[PDB]
Order: structure tokens, then C-alpha cells, then sequence
């Protein structure tokens, strides 16, 4: 019974992008959009397995290459409207569509076409088989065509979607807000009548919401905070995907040589930095992926901490007298690592850095998307989308998206080989351990973008006051399903 009661928690992302999922890749919208709207089946947030959404029920699969999904009976959008088998389409299809500058296609490369059958059936037909169909359909949620044509920019501000919960507004740098969508007839519908996300990226002012009270659960438990937050609280550490990345402009001298990336790979002293920052709860990175995950397989190329083998490439690539500038985001521990690398970095013989910090938001819009940068330290977790290789891969390496657009490594021969990887990877599924492993060796030797540390997730909640919660294993917050004592 969504009356009378309410839902408050702190949220460790600023709002950095809207909330258009064309294009909502910042973590607070992406887990706004988690309640807002949904796919046609959704990965649950916390297990990670797949349940009906708008699929009125299992996807029928007619032949490797054909699938028919019919729209659960009385959806509705928040303004009212009924979702449509038109909906749908035009929801893949704004995905698919170069020209639209989704940064989500190169997760649905195997679909060739989708097609309205009536005012129930959508038939979806791939261009090769590809078994977790089904699961990457939550990626594209479903969007109302009618909004959505009048007015993009108004639509990315003011979401309508039709998951358990509506927008009510958005206030940067102070609040998200919910009410329960009383129409939703899914799986999770909302168990309070309205939910507030503070905007609390400041560590201590989101662990003192937590210890007053003023909100029942938080994202990202500052380290150093967590022993104290357990005396009246959960806190939980979840092994996780999520990490640091060293992102270079490939395209820009002298950057475009991998000894230069390599060695400020190999110049970095990790363990201080998981001492320091982390305490422990972190590991440098050996694989694209944590150790943890069932498809890792230690990469070929190793960084640990080794001055001496970065002195020595920086001598081979010729660099004598390089001055450049780091740009991080503003995250606080980003603000705690940058400095640490700064220092392992200035301490080369032929290196001197500067560091300038950022939102998010203002990063990728005003340096990295016009490769106005050169080095950038941030953060990155795809496994909000789910969990599978070729998934955590295309991210980062598949298509356009980040390899030309961002750091600027489409060029390369190394890239077109990689391309050629991914796609053998999942057009020939027997293949896919061997390719993945040797495009992922090739982007370990070369660098352009990759992982520093993966880090272990810590959340904490009043287990008194909210009933069914559960941590994530990767960036926001999940309330399906999750209501008030
Ligand atoms: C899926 C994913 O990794 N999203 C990440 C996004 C994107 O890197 C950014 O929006 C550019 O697309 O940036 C963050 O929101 C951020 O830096 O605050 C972290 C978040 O984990």
C-alpha cells in the first residue's frame, strides 16, 4: 500500500547526464531509470537475472534468427498513454540509428530489424544467432514515441517512462524525486507513494545523512567510514566490476604511442594507492576484468610498479622533456587518487604533469568527446548493464562510441583487429573464449584505455527501516521491490 509512507536515500553520483536512455550513461540516471522505466525484460539490479518486464511472457523464439515478444496487457506510460508495439520499435530503432548518436547501439549488434506484427507482437529478427537475446533487452528501454517526438532535450529532463515509479523533478546538486505510478501492473511495483534521492557527493555529508536518519540507505560507503557506520547499520561490500580507468587521447602526440601509455601504466606504485585510498578493499588490475569474475583470464601484459621499465620506454620513444595535463573527475576518491598519480608521474626523470579536476558532465561534453584532452583519469562501470563479456567489451571497445569518438583509437590496426575479435566472439560462439582473450590482450599491451584498480563496493542501510533491500554489485541503488517497515 503506496500511501503514508516514503523512501529517502543518499546518492554518491551528480546528475551528469539526462535521462533520455538514448543516451543516460551517468550512474544516478542510469538507476533512476532502473524505477522509471522498462525493457522489454529487465536484469534484476541486485541477482542480475533476467525477469518478464513489458513481455507479456516469454519471448517466443521461432528460429535462431527470429523472436516474437507481445506487450503485457494494460501497460501504460506515465502520462496516461498505452505503451505500443509502435513504442517499441521506435525505441530499438532511435538505438540503432547512426544518425540518433545513441551511446547504447554497440550493445545490440546482432539485431537487423524490428517490426510492429499488430497492436501486440513485436517480431525481432537478428542477423546471426545470439543467446542472451533475451538479456540485453533491458538495455533499451521502451520510450513513448509521442513524447519523445516533441521535444528530445525536454524529454531527457523530464523522463516518462513506465516503470513503478515517476519522474517528479530533478534538482542538481540536491535531489531526485519519485511518486509511486499507480498504473504499474509489472512485477515490482512501487512500495511507498514517494522516493527521494539526495545528490550527496560529498563523503562525509552522505555518511552523515545515513548515521541521522535523514535518509535509510547510501551509496558508496567511504572507506574509511564504514566501521563506524556499522554500529547502527548493514554495511555490505559487494565484489565488483566497477573501476578506475587511465583513458588516453590516442590521436595526440605523443600519446599515439603505446611505450608512452605503457610506461605511465608501469610508472604508477598501485599498492600505495589501495593502501591510501582504498584501504585494501581494491586490487590492481591483472585482466580487463576483476579476478573475481567467472570469465576472467590474467591478461598477458602486467603494470606493476616498476619506475625503472617506464624510465626505460619513455628513453625509447624519445621523450625528453614531456609536460601534459591530467584531467579527473571530480569523485572524491578520483580527487584522492589523482594526486598519488601526479606524484609517481613527476617523479620521472622526462615527465612533468599538471591536474585539472572536473565534473563529469563537463568532461566528456567540453574535453574528451572533442578530444580537447589528453590523459584522464575517471571512473567506468559498465556491468550496470549486465554481466557477460562481449557486453563489458563492447562498452568500452566496440564501434565508435569511445574508440573514435573519445580516445581516439579507431585508426589504429590494433583497433580494427580488435573489432574483428568481438565480432567473431559472438558470431562464433565456440570461438569466444580464444577471441575475447586475444582481443583483450591486445588492448592490455596498447592501452588506451584501462583499468588501474577494480574496486570492491561497499552499501549501507537501516535494515529497521527498510524491508527486502539489497546492495548492488555495481553502481546505484535498487528500491524494487523495497518498502518501508
Ligand atoms: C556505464 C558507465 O560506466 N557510466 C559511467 C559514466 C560514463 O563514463 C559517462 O557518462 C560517459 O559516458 O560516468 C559516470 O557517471 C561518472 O563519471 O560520474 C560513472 C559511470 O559509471
Amino acid at each position: 500500500s503506496p500511501s503514508g509512507s516514503t523512501i529517502e536515500a543518499g546518492i554518491a553520483y551528480p546528475i551528469s547526464t539526462g535521462f533520455d536512455p538514448l543516451t543516460s550513461s551517468g550512474a544516478s540516471s542510469m538507476a533512476a531509470n532502473l524505477h522509471i522505466f522498462e525493457g522489454l525484460v529487465d536484469l534484476h539490479p541486485v541477482t542480475r537475472q533476467p525477469y518478464l518486464a513489458l513481455a507479456a511472457k516469454e519471448p517466443e523464439q521461432k528460429d535462431d534468427l527470429t523472436y516474437y515478444i507481445s506487450l503485457r496487457e494494460g501497460a501504460m506510460f506515465h502520462d496516461g498513454s498505452p505503451v505500443t508495439t509502435e513504442d517499441v520499435v521506435y525505441s530499438f530503432e532511435r538505438v540503432l540509428d547512426p544518425a540518433k548518436a545513441s551511446l547504447f547501439a554497440q550493445f545490440i549488434p546482432f539485431i537487423a530489424s524490428v517490426t510492429a506484427l499488430d497492436d501486440n507482437v513485436v517480431e525481432f529478427k537478428l542477423k546471426y544467432p545470439f543467446a542472451l537475446f533475451k538479456e540485453r533487452l533491458t538495455i533499451i528501454k521502451i520510450v513513448p514515441k509521442h513524447i519523445v517526438e516533441a521535444g528530445q532535450s525536454a524529454f531527457d529532463a523530464k523522463p516518462i517512462g513506465s516503470g513503478p515509479y515517476k519522474f517528479v523533478s530533478a534538482t542538481k546538486d540536491d535531489r531526485i524525486v519519485f511518486e509511486a505510478n499507480t498504473v504499474y501492473n509489472g512485477h515490482y511495483p512501487a512500495k511507498v507513494e514517494k522516493m527521494t534521492w539526495f545528490l550527496l557527493s560529498d563523503d562525509a555529508a552522505r555518511v552523515t545523512a545515513q548515521e541521522s536518519g535523514r535518509v535509510q540507505a547510501i551509496e558508496s560507503v567511504p572507506y574509511l567510514d564504514a566501521e563506524r557506520l556499522k554500529r547502527k547499520n548493514n554495511v555490505e561490500s559487494v565484489q565488483s566490476f566497477g573501476l578506475l580507468f587511465l583513458m588516453f587521447n590516442c590521436e595526440k602526440a605523443p600519446f599515439d604511442n603505446p611505450k608512452v601509455r605503457q610506461a605511465l601504466h608501469y610508472a604508477l606504485d598501485k599498492q600505495k594507492l589501495i593502501d591510501i585510498v582504498f584501504l585494501g578493499n581494491a586490487k590492481a588490475a591483472t585482466s580487463y576484468l576483476q579476478d573475481t569474475h567467472p570469465d576472467y583470464v590474467k591478461a598477458s601484459s602486467q603494470y606493476d610498479y616498476d619506475k625503472a621499465k617506464a624510465e626505460k620506454l619513455l628513453a625509447e620513444a624519445g621523450i625528453t622533456n614531456l609536460t601534459f595535463q591530467l584531467l579527473a573527475t571530480d569523485h572524491a576518491w578520483v580527487k584522492e587518487c589523482a594526486p598519488l598519480i601526479l606524484e609517481s608521474w613527476n617523479a620521472l626523470s622526462v615527465v612533468k604533469v599538471t591536474l585539472q579536476h572536473l565534473q563529469s558532465g563537463a568532461l566528456y561534453s567540453a574535453h574528451v568527446d572533442k578530444g580537447a584532452y589528453e590523459v584522464v583519469i575517471a571512473p567506468g562501470d559498465p556491468s550496470v548493464f549486465g554481466n557477460d563479456l562481449d557486453l563489458l567489451l563492447s562498452w568500452w571497445y566496440r564501434g565508435d562510441v569511445w574508440p573514435k569518438r573519445r580516445f581516439r583509437w579507431a585508426n589504429t590496426a590494433e583497433y580494427h583487429e580488435v573489432q574483428k575479435l568481438l565480432d567473431e566472439a559472438i558470431k562464433n560462439p565456440a570461438g569466444s573464449k580464444v577471441a575475447w582473450q586475444k582481443a583483450i590482450n591486445i588492448i592490455a599491451e596498447q592501452v588506451p584505455l584501462y583499468p588501474i584498480i577494480h574496486r570492491k563496493l561497499p552499501t549501507a542501510w537501516n535494515t529497521k527501516k527498510l524491508t527486502d533491500f539489497q546492495p548492488l554489485p555495481t553502481t546505484g541503488l535498487s528500491f524494487l521491490g523495497v518498502g518501508r517497515t
